[PDB]
């Protein structure tokens, strides 16, 4: 029976195959998050070294260095927040969900054995409840009714478990989406910020051959 | 002489202050680049665990998992490219720049002194001269020649500092441009993933036709 076969196969997948595989994704995501924080902190140190350029270097270039430092700092702070989202919105909630689901499939399987065994019973007894054609008949149309009733249980239980699997997967994606949205946000902030620095640097680079006019104004004044 | 003092202050800054400050930037950047590679490698692992969900899970969700893993894989490989650009285009070239700039200000100072002194030896011998020759506008003029040797050397050294800072920014820009490129691809790819996920999530309570048809086939 195909209906029963897929039900059993879907049950095996959720109880046996799924929990370790999804748990590997969690471990992998947990490590990724840790490395993201590491990159974030390495970014802040870099930002600080750029700020320290402004100790002895003022003027417009000094302004550029400070502006570059502030941009990198702000972006690296936001990368940290991205890592936190992956941890708080995916890793921890899905870890809990993996275990909750693992218990839910145990229960469904129990009730599956029970309902199918209960159905086995009062079909045997309705079988073993068995001469005028108006007696054998209502014994026949009754046995068949219980079989059409058992068949409807198998199909209901197939729906129930297939939908249990789709709801598990949808929750997985729905939680992972929180990290994706924040990644998109960070990327958008990066494009917005780094373009302003590029524009500033380009004007700075194109002006490397001209003295600042407060430099000049000092030369004219000397007399 | 504010013209002269700024000149000495710029020689000192380029000679003494700047090289350790810029070297520290190179160091912090090398560390940043390495953490970026580590993050990239951890990402590849993550994309692998996602792909492995396809073994037992297929249909629409399985294909969703695959496209998610593929998206993360491409992006984390691009993050590695970005880290390379920072190393090959900024870290390595500016390391050489700092060394070269040290030789430059060294050579400059050698000639800043050599020329400034020889000027004094000439200016004294000339005021020493017309003293015993009136017993002289060339004096006035030669004095204005010094004020030109000074002002030129000031321009020269401030421009040396400007070129140094320009080169620094120009090399760093290569990395910024690649960060921007990575950000654009991230927005594009993840936006596609979100759209795929919305469809899947919205259809979690819908039994596939292949299931509905299998059920009906059992009744016959």
């Amino acid at each position: 029976n195909p209906v029963i076969e897929i039900t059993l196969k879907t049950i095996n997948n959720l109880k046996v195959n799924s929990p370790p595989l999804f748990t590997e994704v969690i471990k992998a995501a947990n490590k990724y998050q840790q490395q993201a924080q590491a990159l974030s902190q390495a970014g802040l140190v870099l930002a600080d070294t750029l700020t320290r350029l402004t100790i002895h270097n003022g003027g417009d270039f000094g302004e550029g260095f400070k502006k570059l430092a502030d941009a990198i700092k702000d972006l690296e702070n936001r990368r940290d927040d991205v890592a936190k989202v992956l941890l708080n919105e995916f890793i921890t909630p899905n870890k809990q969900a993996i275990e909750d689901d693992q218990k839910a499939i145990a229960t469904f399987e129990k009730n599956y054995k029970k309902d199918r065994d209960q159905m086995r019973q009062d079909i045997l007894k309705l079988e073993a409840k068995t001469t005028t054609p108006e007696v054998l008949k209502q014994q026949i149309t009754e046995l068949n009714d219980k079989i059409k009733e058992s068949e409807q249980l198998n199909a209901n239980k197939l729906r129930d478990v297939v939908l249990m699997e789709r709801r598990k997967h949808a929750t997985f994606l729905s939680q992972f989406n929180q990290f994706l949205e924040k990644e998109i946000e960070l990327s958008a902030d990066t494009m917005s910020k780094f373009s302003t620095n590029l524009n500033t640097h380009r004007d700075l680079i194109n002006s490397q051959s001209q003295l600042p006019l407060e430099m000049e104004s000092m030369i004219s004044k000397q007399e």
